[PDB]
């Protein structure tokens, strides 16, 4: 575990982290997809073979001895949104066991069905919450990776609130 166990955010692409592993924003087949999973796809295509996991769930796919977790959350498009709370709610909670098992001190992680599965909607609290409620009982360095300047604002705001 790291010595002082920490949440960071950093506004960049996720496929240049500095961290032990990466969440992947996945789709449920495994395919290519758009935003975050498109960036991770062109940076570590290997860890899309046999990728494919239901809503609500992690799988963890090594590229070379890097791991690569592949989280999916709602598409808020088609659930209603108790149900898609409740599946991205989940997602993170599986995250944060697959970081537990893996043994990892750090860990790069997207804010989950905030881009195209947001169904419209800004999910930045509602994503960043999920997050911490499961990441907060885990020992690793949590790095948050954004693209938008007043979402980087919004979340170290966040973070800086609970210390
Ligand atoms: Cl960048
Ligand atoms: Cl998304
Ligand atoms: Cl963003």
């Amino acid at each position: 575990g790291a010595m002082a166990p920490s949440y960071r955010v950093k506004r960049m692409d996720i496929a240049k982290n500095d961290e032990e592993c990466v969440v992947n924003a996945a789709n449920p087949r495994g395919l290519p997809g758009d935003g975050v999973c498109k960036a991770v796809y062109k940076k570590w295509p290997e860890s899309f073979k046999n990728s494919a996991t239901p809503v609500g769930t992690a799988k963890t796919v090594m590229c070379g001895t890097y791991p690569v977790i592949h989280a999916v959350g709602p598409n808020f498009s088609n659930y209603t949104e108790s149900e898609g709370d409740r599946e991205l709610a989940a997602a993170y909670r599986e995250v944060a066991k697959e970081v537990t098992r893996l043994g990892v001190n750090s860990v790069a992680i997207p804010l989950l069905s905030t881009g195209v599965y947001s169904g419209g909607k800004d999910r930045l609290t509602q994503s960043l919450n999920h997050l911490f409620t499961a990441m907060d009982s885990t020992d690793a360095d949590v790095v948050i990776y954004c693209r938008d300047k007043e979402w980087e604002k919004k979340i170290s705001e966040a973070i800086q609130m609970r210390t």
